[PDB]
């Protein structure tokens, strides 16, 4: 019931993408050293996405996860080309708490059940990636490249039968740009589902979050804001705390 923060980043090789700006770190491209410090200042979850080539991809994966594991102790999130039931569980049994799919969902919504069956719902995060199409909210798979032609009404209900513990709602609206989260998109889905919903896609400035917490978000996921300092965590759940929101600060 508390609304959570939670910081993406973008990997590749054991890289964070882009890096970050936080000069007091010895490494601001290491992203087992950001994501703790995150931790340390208030980050509620972390969310890491893989775009690793193939070949290198499962064992850089799983790397990843069992260095973030030891040093970390807030949930995080693995996601990025995951495919297949065998490849969900190898992340999640070397340390991840959750599994972000989209596209394999789109294709196999069983998959969803596949892995809720042995990991609890709780493990299972659907990334739904929408955008207005002819007056409709429609879902898009291949890092948005697709229309699938399904209705984003149909796939949230979907989803929630099939098993899923939370939706990533990504509005490609939105993304790549600084002007706020797509709210009208999150009130759509809200009446939908009884599960949480992170909103994704558009953070520029503080009062964006609060934004999306009056749309409905249970969390709310955000970038390179976080990354470049352009908003600092503590100052944000500082105000987001101030006007109402109920985040958490101090075998």
């Amino acid at each position: 019931l508390a609304k959570r923060i939670i910081a993406a980043l973008i990997v590749k090789d054991g890289r964070v993408v882009k890096g970050s700006n936080f000069e007091n770190l010895r490494d601001s491209g290491d992203p087992v050293e950001l994501g703790k410090f995150y931790s340390e200042i208030g980050i509620d979850e972390l969310s890491f996405w893989d775009i690793t080539a193939s070949v290198e991809k499962r064992k850089t994966m799983l790397e990843l996860v069992e260095k973030v594991a030891e040093q970390i102790d807030i949930p995080f999130t693995v996601g990025g080309g995951i495919h297949d039931f065998e490849t969900a569980s190898e992340l999640i049994l070397r340390g991840a708490d959750k599994v972000e799919i989209n596209t394999a969902a789109v294709e196999n919504p069983s998959l969803i059940t596949q892995i809720a069956q042995t990991f609890g719902s709780q493990a299972v995060v659907v990334y739904i990636a929408a955008k207005r199409v002819d007056g409709e909210f429609m879902v898009f798979t291949y890092s948005g490249k697709k229309n699938t032609g399904i209705l984003l009404r149909d796939w949230v209900v979907e989803v929630e039968k099939r098993g899923a513990g939370e939706i990533v709602l990504g509005s490609i609206d939105r993304l790549g740009t600084k002007s706020g989260y797509d709210t009208e998109m999150i009130r759509f889905v809200r009446p939908l589902t009884t599960l949480p919903i992170i909103a994704h896609g558009g953070a520029g400035k503080m009062e964006h979050f609060l934004e999306a917490f009056l749309a409905g978000a249970d969390a709310a996921k955000a970038n390179s804001v976080l990354h470049f300092r352009e908003i600092d965590v503590r100052e944000l759940k500082e105000y987001l705390k101030k006007h109402g929101v109920n985040v958490r600060l101090e075998h």
